[PDB]
């Protein structure tokens, strides 16, 4: 592959490949904003060398929590594509096989593949203050009503975490693909009382063009939380780190 | 007036006229955002006639709170001034006496001002959920450490006002003022035995214009408190009003 | 007056003169959205002849209410004003006053009073079913721990009214004022022994243009509510209206 | 006035003169389609010499009855007006009074209004059975929770009645309006002693043009009903009538 | 008115001036269709020089009668207006009125009324076979459930109809009215000490232009009936009649 996910590949690659997650979809793109709660499984068949799950949930801090914290936000620019990414890639192959006069086979091929993606500027979103906010939740019990917490706290796999930290595109994003590929080939079987001779050429173009709106987010951050014997929780570190990008141990 | 304030009672005047106060001063704009603390004196003279006094103070809800409340905002277009606002007023006078031959005097004046004010577009900005923000402070105690509520509460007059919603420029304002006006006068006396001719000619010229930036509170209005016997804040509604405007009770 | 006073007035004059009304101003516009409580204060001086007086709340029928209701709405236009309302006033007089030889004092003025408005098209939004939205009313008890619930059912003055219908502008609407006056005067006091020749003259111009944005509410209607001794909530019919617009008893 | 009540009074005067009542204003015009409830209040002080007051309420028949009854409906033509009405008004006249060479008074007035319609096609709306309808009525009881209901069988003067046949505008209907008035005064006072010259002159030019949109309703018939010591219902006929315009008894 | 009203007496009047009854008004023309019950009062006053007064209701013969009838119908031509009925008034007058050398009045008026009808082609319709249906009424009985029957029945003055056949219009009917009329007058009161000149004139321009569709009903001819003691229902025939046209017994 998708133009979106192509898209957020290149802009983590080149600002914060480390502590940013790709985001998966546009649509769910909008429940990554900060003070959000998210799932995190491990992979449970190689954890030290695969990358975890992160599933959404439709849930805020305060929602999941019984005492409320603040939840005032602030932007501020973070980086500034002032030209669009453009990519292009052109192939062409031929093969000719030939045994004695009996076989004759000749094959060709070409692609041609162009990308553009323009994403203006990118801001990045985080609470006015976190301190604040960790002392409240550390200090604050969740609600005893919810499933979702209950679930994870009885379930050794699954880990909660808040997002703290997005990246949305300021203005309108343009992303344009144009695919042009074709495929030609023949063959010649010559037998002494058979003669076959075939031969195929096709041909597909394809061009797709599409525009995120202002506000669409791109990558986040998180950090993992921990739920007591009670409805209160904690912050956890794994080795002071208190930024998970969704890493393999390793 | 001063410019600003001019401005200020042009656009109440233009919108909201009602359930909205005035600015005080450029500088103190920025202590009129959403969630702030003012203080509010009675007149003590003639309370029904005379609208009351209007106190800032360098404080928030959550400061003044030991309960922290959610505190997130969102802002929306109010009203949009295409054209900038002309005002125009020429003056001119004269005056003639005369005594016999005895006394003569002419005298004459003129005058010539000029305004223009250019707001663009202006703003409101308002808690996202007020009624979260209500619940939590009728529920929340003040901080007992703080002097002003214990001031409050000690004294009668003084009264305690949340500020919830407040217009602001969303682009630079301008503002422009000419003045030009002119004096001239002229005396005769005569006298059998003395003559006296006194003459004086004046005129002052005066150009002010400036440019106030985005985000300065043009008008706010904010929701009466009332402090318990502990620390326990409740809202006052007079007559259910819930939305105090700095008026006479009348 | 103000602009969107005399525009509100007219629209109300031209569609919907009855059970409709007016908005006191743009800022408060935002609070007579469908599903909005408002509170009714009686003249208490000639209730039959002076109409009473509206006050804005920041609650809804979900808030003020312990059992929630459905509120989805719907919109469709009402009325649309093809052309813009023009008004033009132009006014001039002129005095002369003499008495023998003694006294001559000639006065003129002149005044020009230009008006525009501009509304597009108005639309209505109200309640796809205000039936379900009576009955879980009747059946629902109101918040205890609201105070403005507890101040109405003490006092006997004050009222509760639900907004079911608004009237607001699909697209911008455009409001233009122009106002020229001039005034000239003269007087000539002629005396045996002083002779005394004054002279006036002024002109003022102002011009004055907004532009509101769209979803401004122009003006609604709402139905009474009664608070029973418990907090279970009623509606009541004055001779079976079910329709209050604000109107004297008469 | 207002156009739309002055173009509803053409409507009906031009077609249907009896058995049609119109409608008050554009906004509540939608409450008066067909199986609607309305209230009807007598004058109380000359019942047979005044027309009665007719009050609209948010009720169908089926909600305010405790059994359904079908409510399938049925549009056709019924009028057409081929070209707009236009109505053309100019007055003109001019006062002269003398009195001796003392007193000269000189006045004149002119007005010009112009009014034109285009109400297009006008369809009727009806319920393809009504005796289906009435005997379901008849058999059915009304719904003991509704308040409206109790009131009007408590009290003797209010009335219900059911709307069974509506007029509406098929297509979009244009109302424009155009006024254009003037006032020339002048009056000489002329005494031994004193000279008084005044002069006024004013003038004064509207223009007002609506496009009421699709399916506005412009007048309506409606059956009467009496509610029993039960709940049911029954339908009554002033001398056989069946079909009530609000007209005074006479 | 009514242009309606006057095409159906220029109609009634030209074909079938005797046994026909108009149609009140446009929006009532549907219920007068054949094999339909209408109420008859009587004038109660002067019943031998006063023509009774007819009341239109919703039910047909089946629904009025416990036994159903037959109810098939046909239609045939009965006239054809080959060109539209054209009528010119012009009236033009002036007064003058002088008394010596202190009175003078002159007064003048005039008025143009135009009015076209193109009525096109009028069928009659009717049921097929008249004495089945009579036979079967006169064996069948009413109704128990109805009340408009009962009320019939304990009421003298009150008398029921059955419509038996219908003039309508084939195509659409044009109706064009066309009004112009102008006043003057001038008034001049001389005396000794005062002289009073005063003018006035106006003049008023209207043009109505209406369309009614095909099938509109125009006149019908009724037959009397009479309930008995049971529901039975029996037909009267006053000197043998059995065709009522709405007029007084004289």
């Amino acid at each position: 592959r998708p133009m979106f996910a192509v898209a957020v590949n290149e802009f983590i690659r080149s600002a914060g490949q480390d502590s940013l997650c790709g985001v998966p979809d546009i649509n769910s793109s909008g429940d990554f904003m900060p003070l959000h709660i998210i799932v995190k499984e491990v992979p449970k068949v190689l954890p030290c060398c695969r990358r975890p799950k992160i599933k959404r949930t439709p849930y805020t801090l305060n929602d999941i929590l019984d005492e409320p914290c603040p939840n005032q936000l602030k932007s501020s620019d973070l980086v500034t594509f002032t030209e669009p990414l453009v990519s292009n890639v052109k192939a062409s192959s031929s093969i000719g096989l030939q045994i004695l006069k009996h076989f004759d086979s000749g094959a060709k091929g070409s692609k041609n593949f162009i990308t553009s993606a323009s994403l203006g500027t990118v801001v990045k979103a985080e609470t006015i203050d976190i301190t604040k906010v960790l002392a409240k939740v550390r200090t604050a019990k969740a609600k005893v009503e919810n499933d979702l917490v209950s679930r994870v706290m009885k379930t050794k796999r699954l880990c909660l975490g808040l997002v703290v930290e997005t990246a949305c595109v300021a203005a309108a994003g343009k992303l344009t693909e144009a695919d042009n590929w074709e495929i030609s080939g023949h063959t010649n079987a010559n037998i002494g009382e058979a003669v076959v001779t075939a031969t195929a050429e096709l041909d597909k173009n394809l061009s797709r063009k599409i525009e995120i709106p202002p506000g669409t987010a791109l990558a986040y951050s998180f950090m993992d939380l921990e739920i007591l014997e009670d409805r209160s929780l904690r912050v956890s570190s794994s080795a002071g780190a208190m930024f998970d990008s969704g890493k393999a141990e390793s």
